[PDB]
């Protein structure tokens, strides 16, 4: 797939309207996703405008939400990236994970670079999934994780 | 512990002092952490101005890095939190956790309405971790594990 | 439910129409909200786009301002959140609660931490109410009261 | 008086050290404003810049802490208000009061022009007060209270 | 008058409709303004989205601008206020007027306080007027009235 | 005078020792320009690093401050102005004068291009004062007078 | 002239549908000013939303562009003026202006103050004009003239 | 000359160590410059840190200004260039030559692009200079001169 | 070619159109830049906005994507450039080329001023070549050219 | 190393004293890293606050500079990466590579995705370049190399 965007208000105009289309239908990320192969996370981020689509799962989706072909097409093109408005998110959902980045974003730096050395764990080379899991004292909790390749900074 | 700070730079400094001594003696976080009851990524958080210590843990790092009393002090003091300058990381490590909310931020926010509701996960009842594994292709990762109880947000 | 927005145009689109409609209908706020069992603050708010309502209630107050069906599904849709154009409001009557966080942030904190301990206020976990009572000097007072959840930042 | 600052530094300083004492002290705001016959909030907002203390007020608390003379006369100054750093809180707790205006907002503009009509909810005719209550629930909750004098903007 | 805006955009829009047919039909600010009983600046400010008309005055200035009747009615909403693009003017006449800020701003402060005490001068209890007068050493000048209440901060 | 600042924090430090001394002295700045010739809000500017005293000004007010050699110099030269911290004022009592800016902006720049045509309100040939009169319905107002020569934009 | 624009999209789009015009005529600016008896500079500073035109002169490009009879009115209105999207420019054409001030800035500032004294080179009282040279190494060069009143600042 | 400097601050605070003893020196910058041979916009420019001095030119005017070694070394180092603040000027003399930007930018740009085509003004390849002249309706003017090289863009 | 654009949006919009017609007919930017006598990467460029095509050039790529001949016009005209949407690139393969200024920003002035000297690298005179190569570790490189011109800054 | 720094100005500041004493003693950022065995574009950015030197590289560039002992640790440390002030260079050297990622950025987005696919060019497994090359046209030009390892993003 060679094909790319360089305005993201196409695919988050496009978004909007898968948005409106799964709630018309009533339909879960989770069936969306379902059949595609592909981890709920990752299709759930190409609706959002996020990431590209294989053309198959691009017309599995598109065939469950009623997209056009046009729709179907711009769902494979590699995205504009970039899905906060202004930098810093408004939305309360959104801000707790900023926060986090606030609050142990130089631990997060301080730990990577002593278990592993100078250089980056990657946003690449990366997956995350999202879990439910029941909390012992009462209530649910989610637990994000967050899997990335370590790439050294060596001397040249 | 009823009392705060209201100016970040004095944590903030006082950090700067024990990277030095840290440095100076060849520490590493794990081994700071160690004997503390506390887990790394908390005790972290503290020594670089994001966590406040309970006195024992406190005095404990302040002998292992031989830090005067003023300085053990402000350890338990709580803090004005936030570690970055200037909102957006320049330092290429911390950047890429903004990255990933640049990417999967709207994902995430999706996906946990859809497995929890409306709400929010805490970035208070909250506990991280960073684990290293062998990459199965070669190499290295980070699994980190953000760990968050769900608040949801109901009529009232 | 499950279902949610990633673009807070949409939601305060439908927003400035309810206002026209409610406008054209000399409605009041408090007649909106009454008989859906909620506080005016939260009807109110999710009439402006920062709450959801549960399908009685938009279907309640989708009848009396007569608006069409996809507004009343989209008043059911978790929002994504954030009513300030940017950042710090110009208009003077929502200038004067920010410059109240200005003036008393800092003492809302040391106050917070004092009864309370290390940690939050809830936003999430919160009731919002107005009042309007007398002034024994002469004129007329607003009593707004925020009522929050303490959430404590406790040791990992 | 008629003193007043134009660097908020000044003030802002003071608060440092004046923590920093009540730290070492092991003395709380409500001790601190004990006798004074001003109520803690206000009290509290004068040792961290934001208000100016009467000059036997200003002798009490620093006769309490332990000021020099130019300390206890600063107190009695009129501050070069605003305790934000950056207009925005990075702190958790401090910010949670940012986002019930990122919510709510638009609420309560539309709420006190429909109480009161259109003016503002004073932040200088103005009190607040921070309560610690049970959650019925279980747990503990704030109720913050927030008392401003209602002034209209009528033509002229 | 309960009703009221949240999006400028829809006042500004009818400013600009307004703005059009007064220079069509060669009508100046002080001829919309006579007859209305009101200012020539508050209802100036109005029509550029910046105060309510009571309903005589909307009905008058509906018919000199020959407005329709959605209009009328949203010249009579409480607006959003709030008339700077972007928080500085770029335009040089009213950046003139943010530049007296730049060089007076603090000796305002200094000398509200001198003559008034610690407080405010009211942008809401408060009349302004532009009148033209001779320069006696050739030209005109403008003689600018900014008429306020001064409301004192009192201890509490 | 030829000679001129160019980093405001030189002229703006001194004020701050200005306002230390005339506060341990019990100074109004009434008092300080009296005998100079010049208005208050003009001296009071000086002071604060907003104008150039003439050099018979600068020793007069020296005198009555107790202002070292190097500092009765300092107030002579040509200043880096600019007061405001970071563009916009988080005090109270110099927002207001903005948020007369955001409410009138629009108004004053559409009279002034009304009675005097396209140009500018000049801030340069410019006086203002501050005078306080009583306000007939209780309590005190000021009067603040902008005095600025009209500069017309003409075609070349 | 007493009417004016708030809002510069509707100058701003007028330049746009000029350029265009333009375009397709294969005009130049020193063509549609040729006759107006106006400068270059005045003349497309008019066209791209920075100046007024007088009428007659609005007319004579009105008819050179094709302009419609709304478009002739608008040049003719006093406008809202600032060109830059966004207070830096992109382009690398304009940028180089703005480079030249953050180079000489501060060089100008003081060479102004020395020949002339305190106050301003006007930017309103204010002529410019661009001159294609030859450059005596090969090349050419812009000879940029700024002609711009001076302003005193004189004590009051 | 192959050094250079990263930090401004460095620069800036020699210049305004320069400032104070031209002041204390009653000396011009056109008697500085004297006898170096250079503009005195140049020689002006390199004092106030954003040019570089030939190491004659720095000797001449460090032994005018009694300038240590350390200071005489640091005018010939090749600056970190950028003399305003923060962006924008507040200083009004050095804001009336980015309004000339915001007015006529898009003015430059055609005018640049019509005279010579695709391509840029230089400022490094690059005179300025500020003359004073009659204005003969009464007063006086300033002539700045902005020469530039231009270089075009071509395809390649 | 001596028309030039000033609002950017347009060449942009018209870069959205043709991504979406090179989308549909399956071409490669090397496909549509052959047979112009231009390199790819100054082809690529003007249809993403940023350079002018001469007019063989713009008729080539015009009928190759079956674009109107506003549009074949529109790619001739000298543009407004800036393709970043808000000075700091959020895509992360855009950010990249960014952290690298991050990094060694500093590094390419000083080896630049130490090569060269005082004065810049072209971004005008200024070619950039993309190649792909082999790692001989594994995997593949990007070799990107930056081959810019130098203008030196020299004393006048 | 597993010991990094999260406050840049502490190596920022060793930069500053790095540069003195390099231009003290005459010194080429070529001759500092001769005997490293690592590029001069990698020392000089370790000297600038970037990179991390080797123990053994530290203490021969330490040598070279007489630099302290806490200074030739510091060098060893890993940074808080980060040169620009703040995000836009000021610098016009500096400033031309930001205006390449201006003016190519997208093309560059584009061309990676066309000869790589989805993914990004690394700034860490990276090397840069800077080489001097006559002119065939007349004087020099920078030759300068990106070159960065391509990782690819692909479904998960």
């Amino acid at each position: 797939m060679i094909q790319s965007q360089i305005n993201r208000n196409i695919r988050l105009d496009l978004a909007d309207a898968i948005l409106l289309s799964k709630a018309k239908k009533d339909l879960s990320f989770a069936e969306i996703a379902d059949g595609t192969g592909l981890a709920e996370a990752f299709v759930t981020a190409a609706l959002l405008g996020q990431q590209a689509l294989p053309a198959d799962a691009a017309r599995l989706v598109g065939a469950k939400l009623d997209l056009d072909e046009d729709s179907i097409l711009l769902l494979q093109m590699i995205p504009l990236r970039g899905c906060i408005d202004d930098r810093i998110p408004t939305d309360p959902t959104m801000y707790r994970f900023y926060e986090m980045l606030q609050v142990y974003g130089t631990t997060l730096k301080a730990l990577v670079h002593e278990k592993f050395g100078d250089g980056i764990i990657s946003a690449i080379n990366f997956k995350l999934d999202v879990k439910k899991v029941a909390d012992p004292e009462g209530g649910e909790r989610a637990v994000i994780t967050l899997d990335g390749k370590y790439l050294p900074t060596k001397p040249f």
